């Protein structure tokens, strides 16, 4: 079946994932948006782009009925579902097949036959692979590790698979870091890992990518947990260590071709890592944030480096989507080396507008058991001592450095006025703070947390700086340098010569170098804040836009600080607003199963 | 022996073809040029370019002397003669040897024992390549089918193939598309094809590339038709399929140098197409058209996109050489793939300033039996009513998307004038269209075809557009932006998005999308038309210059419209002039035998 | 041992080198930098730099102490000590083990077992690899021809060797230009060649790079030199023809990992040369030259074409360090290819500011005993008559040429003033040279050498140029066109067309074009010229910074032109002060033991 033109019914990287192997096989791309995604990368990736309806995913890319009438108006032949939203469902598999749309996919009964684990674990137990497992009395017989198996079929029932990949790092079942091949499974133990599979997978004739996910334990003894019947989110790793597109393969495999390569074909080269980048804040238990982009920096691409990203700077997270901002993947010669290029690479890229989970990845890649390879699925839980960490005093050169940028943005400024004034080599336009037989010395002063710190700052005629800082003097020199988008500060501190990424934002200097990154705080004039800012705040604002599923507090009610006011339940996550004052309450704005915006006014207090 | 110096006695593709390998081997190139060419893309790509006189081949390119006076003046030490022009010239081979020039391909004796069909073919029949062939009482035994095989001799007389290319899709013999591999022709049965091929060119102990062109029959049986003593036009599909540079293999091979690599050692992967762009008029029965090359965007090249273009944005297609533009070259890892991508590139070439055969090709290689590979000599004849097709009415989508580029072009002209005013922020530059109180609409008229279609539009507040078209309103928003030096016009109508390149000319408006291309004319007031245009014509113009070979009018003669008044040949091609008018002949400007120039009055009409 | 930061104990281009490779692997870098060299290329190109001192080596580079208290603070695991300085060090080698460093490079025993001759050739015989010599009574058998192994040791004591390459061609020992591999070895002699060193490596369990010089004579008979226990400057002509990155080696080797490839993995493809460019003066005896390096055009880099440049345009080449400006290495097909590209591209490097030995190096490298691969130790002086030439009268072509581009300049710069005039568009801006019914005819005058040539330009309606020089008349038009930071001249002369580079400086036009360089003087008015420049000259100024070693004259001596004043030794290079003039001296400035400065008075002479 000739596929000239595809599908996707999906969002984001996968989209845009999609799209860039269509187009390198000459198919056209058709994008399918939510009103909340007219401006996203994927839709203006796409040759075609049709709404699909408002925010909301359940009225939008869940609504079945709206991608079968875009693809029928658009003429595709085939659709692409990517991963999530209809790609495991088995009524829209069977509905393109009866509306004669390719499904690029597995076949409905192979959906349907996979998503009841009773089903599928008396299926994969027929098909030889093991089917133990800990359930309710639940007590796992091997709660650690996970090893899972890139499996792929064909409309014919040839079946092949891709070595192993460790997803044992995760959080709450979440997977956080993904490693390909998994570390310490033998070629042969893998092969034989992958050949029980693939038995089980000739079993259900399955047709598309689908992998086999296994329990793991010390001894390396492995059973059967579950098949996902989709592509899955960490195939970048396969990829990287197989040199195959399984995109490529499923858009082949769907129009009917023959698997490209035999078993024979297939080898295996390097080790290669993936982590996945969360708008989320670690430090407050990995709860999800949503809010814009103001800053997204990246590490350059190679082919070790691969930026899975569907948003660009200035976009804005949603409440209504997944809070992935990115996806890092490296290949390497070793498995070592590609921890260190991943670890050189997350302090390139650069985030700022919202809490993100890098940090907490550069600790976990860092780690010391995680360098060994001893991983398993308690892993976050059992290290979360080490992993999550506060922050420290910066040094006092990190302090000069801050100051220098300060300075030398001010500079900056001054030569932006002096391009549109008449007389432009007026010496008052220099910024060289120069004084008559005698030498300036500027007082600033800079926040680092909670601390004040005092810089005496003396512009030299030679145009360098001497910074003091408590008793100790500093010798600071340097420039500002532009690579591409991004400013860089070129600095030397007592004759020590560094480079970072400067960027300064409301009253917050942030520096970014391979060593780390600081942000330093510009104490904001009294006057300047409005004085008498209004008092009174009316209770905590709801955490985010969810369903009201408790009030605990009548129209007059004399509460204390700490008194619980109201539950919530956001995305299927419960909050409870706690009482801010001991205040009586005056009046209550929303009432049990209404649905209450974030930051919005939940409770009345009198005024006292 | 050395040769660090190359004169290439050619011009335009091939030219800069035979430049590029020889710069890539460090080789110094030498062009030629007349003085129609003296701005050519090989002139200034050369390290040194000579002047060999008029515009007319006959008094420079093929200008024996000229040339061999040029490679003495240069000191090149060899000359490569492309194709065409001096390339099959035994005189001139024996002029390069008799000078101690090296000419770059086969010896004076091949090119002689090849020129003659009846020499030709009693040389295969004696060295076992079949003969058979209808003649004069002429009827071709097999007349449908053309299958020819490159072949590579050295002066050493080892001779080796490469494969096969099937030419079968010509129009009047002239090759358009060429394909290699040939379809439906076995690894084995090419094989032994090239053998017989192969034993021929060892017969001759030909030096250089050589081509044996083939007859096949549907049976797949073969009889030598003649062999091409030269590089073929369409040697870059064999160079796709290979992996060989077959220039490169020619400058080696003329330095005294052994074949490269073996038989065994060659090996096929893929399948490749090429298509030639030519200055023709398919409507008009593919007419040659000179003429300038206003706009000549081209599809963005990678490894298997290659564009063979010898001219350049406003260029001059010239009446004295060959009218083809470009030629474009593609290899995939299967034949429908490759057909898919050629496709899509087509349709990123634009041309704008004269036709081309641009739309016959992507109707041609799209059609069933081309797709099927059921290809013959007679293809296009028997194919003609589908291959040309007449236009047909536009969307009104499309000419929403016209109304929106000629408003932001006004817009853009807003801006320019801006930039240079001292108010550069006042609201009257905006392009708001906004009135008090109400809302503006515009009343446009656009022609598509010889149909008036008048658009309503509508300057909404949010910087949106209402257009309405006979009964149906569409919600039109975008915005120009620019790639390279291509103007893009982003839009969406009525909640559809869509990209296309726009470029508005004189009074038309040239939409440029992957579905396809639209062009919209925009009315020309009465006023600026010149009122009054002068009548009364004299005669039809010549339609190029050409010799008169036939006068059928005297000084006074009563002639009726259809009459015929003179005959014309140019570039071998017969044209007969008809009486525009009833009116009486008052003069003859021209008599037999005279050379008119094109566009030049013929007759003169008494005035009534 | 995990290698995430080295530091480099070097400078300029290998630091540069160096720090490439640590940065692919992604390993931290730590540059040094002497006073001299803080806005060096490495220094910019490290992640960290430290100051080590002021510009003398002995005080810097030479400073173990300051070496290892900079590898302590920075917390570099590793020290990549680079070629020269300490690379054979034994102490500073010791040292680094000492402080728990490790040294990228062989054992501190190895270091001192090959530092002295009689040591080595001991060791060398016993490990079975030829030990005879001619020593002092000093006379050898022949000619050397020298061939030197690249061989590769790891902590295992596993040994591998890299073919071999010729170095034969040098100045005074300084090797000039090296090849890999060495023409006329066979495949089967080169492998013994190494196997016989690869034992001697294995008897010292050399870990690291190391190099086997072998003296070979005429029969391909080879003995033991030496074994430098380092990195070789020419490794890359090595690199070039195995694909291998020796740096990368030494960096995995000194982490402890075993060698990359198996010596059956190994594999030769084509071949490779290598020269140095020296700030040298070639027919000054070449005599090393310091200065700016005023234009350092380059040419564009390819895979084949590698620049090695730790400099830059605008660098100051410096007394205290190497004169080396870059290396150039081509890899190609074959020896022949490979040495014309060497020469395409030498011309493409263009050097202003000082003496260069590239015209040395264009004259060697085309010389047919160098082209045939006759190569020896003694080639330069038995060739010296014809690799070192005087300059030929220019043509009068190129001064036509130099003519245009002067009045090319003068246009540039009066479009240069129009941009900033209100009136834009007055025909006086033109550069058109207009009369009212007569032409103008300029007469300019241009010196080539020591002649002065007078040129009678006309400037001609169509905007071309009829120049006079003597007797003869050229037509010229052309202009100018930007290439990156380079300026071209796109010319015509009598209708032959040309491309070159053209720089202006001074008073001294500069073409380059790939046919050759030439330098026209445009004479300086007498006016501008200082009138009665000071006379008086007190002595030769000191040739450069040295010891003064002899002191020949008293404070009131009479000495007539040519009577030795002084002697002074510089960089160990003796040089004689000489008598200017035959007046008496009036004092003497310096005494013997004293350090010089360049160009301060020696001597006082009294007025006469
Ligand atoms: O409703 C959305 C998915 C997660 C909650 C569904 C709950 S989990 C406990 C119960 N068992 C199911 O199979 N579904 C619900
Ligand atoms: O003259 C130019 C080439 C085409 C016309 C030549 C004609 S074709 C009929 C006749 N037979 C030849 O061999 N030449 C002429
Ligand atoms: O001093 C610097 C190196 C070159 C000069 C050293 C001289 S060479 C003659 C004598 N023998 C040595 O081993 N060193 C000195």
């Amino acid at each position: 079946r000739n596929i000239t033109k595809v599908l996707i019914a999906n969002r984001g990287e996968i989209a845009c994932r999609v799209m860039r192997t269509a187009k390198k096989l000459g198919v056209q791309t058709v994008a399918v948006y939510s009103e909340a995604d007219r401006n996203s990368m994927h839709v203006d990736m796409a040759d075609e782009a049709y709404s699909i309806g408002p925010a909301p995913s359940q009225q939008s890319y869940l609504s079945m009925e709206k991608i079968i009438q875009v693809a029928k108006t658009s003429a595709a032949q085939a659709i692409h579902p990517g991963c999530g939203f209809l790609s495991e469902n088995m009524e829209f598999a069977e509905l393109c097949k009866q509306e004669g749309i390719i499904f690029i996919g597995p076949p409905p009964s192979a959906i349907r036959d996979m998503g009841i684990k009773s089903t599928s674990k008396s299926i994969m137990a027929a098909a030889g692979v093991p089917v133990v497992e800990g359930y309710h009395i639940e007590k796992f017989v091997d709660t650690p590790r996970h090893v899972e198996v890139q499996v792929f079929g064909d409309h014919h029932g040839n079946a092949v698979y891709l070595f192993e990949r460790d997803c044992s790092v995760q959080r709450r079942h979440q997977k956080i870091i993904e490693e390909a091949p998994a570390p310490g499974i033998k070629s042969e133990v893998r092969k034989k890992l992958g050949e029980a599979a693939v038995r089980a997978a000739k079993a259900v004739n399955y047709v598309g990518a689908g992998t086999v996910e296994f329990i793991m334990d010390s001894k390396h003894n492995f059973c059967f947990m579950e098949m996902n019947t989709r592509l899955q989110v960490e195939h970048p790793v396969t990829e990287m260590i197989t040199g195959t597109d399984l995109v490529e393969w499923q858009l082949r495999i769907a129009a009917g071709e023959k698997i490209p390569l035999s078993q024979e074909e297939i080898t295996l080269q390097g080790h290669a890592f993936e982590a996945r980048i969360y708008a989320e804040d670690p430090s407050n238990n990995f709860m999800p944030v949503a809010g814009p982009l103001v800053h997204l920096s990246t590490p350059r691409a190679d082919p070790s480096t691969r930026i899975e990203t569907g948003v660009r700077q200035g976009d804005e997270v949603s409440v209504h989507y997944d809070p992935m901002i990115a996806k890092l993947v490296v290949w390497a010669a070793d498995r070592q080396a590609a921890l260190t290029k991943l670890r050189y690479s997350l302090r390139q890229y650069n985030i700022v507008g919202l809490h993100t989970n890098i940090d907490f990845l550069l600790n976990l890649s860092g780690h010391p058991e995680f360098e060994a390879g001893n991983v398993h699925t308690d892993f976050i839980p059992q290290h979360h001592k080490q992993l999550l960490l506060s922050r420290k005093a910066a040094a006092k050169e990190s302090l000069c450095q801050a100051a220098l940028g300060l300075i030398l943005k001010e500079k900056a400024m001054t030569d932006t006025f002096t391009l549109q004034a008449h007389d432009q080599f007026s010496p008052f336009s220099s910024s060289s703070g120069r004084r008559l037989n005698i030498s300036y010395t500027r007082n600033m002063t800079l926040k680092d947390g909670k601390n004040n710190v005092a810089i005496a700052v003396t512009y030299n005629h030679d145009g360098s700086y001497s910074m003091q800082i408590e008793d100790k003097t500093f010798q600071v020199l340097g420039n500002l340098y532009s690579e591409g988008d991004c400013t860089y500060l070129k600095c030397s501190v007592n004759g020590v010569a560094s480079k970072a990424k400067l960027i300064i934002l409301e009253n917050t200097i942030y520096l970014f170098s391979k060593e780390g990154s600081i942000e330093i705080d510009i104490p904001v004039p009294k006057y300047l804040s409005s004085v008498s800012s209004q008092e009174t705040q009316g209770g905590p604002l709801a955490p985010m836009t969810g369903t009201i599923e408790k009030v605990f507090v009548k129209a007059g009610d004399k509460v204390k600080a700490g008194d619980s006011l109201m539950v919530m339940i956001a995305m299927k996550m419960e909050h409870t607003i706690k009482s801010p004052k001991d205040g009586t309450v005056k009046k209550v704005f929303y009432r049990e199963g209404a649905q209450a915006n974030r930051h919005t006014p939940l409770v009345e207090f009198e005024e006292e």
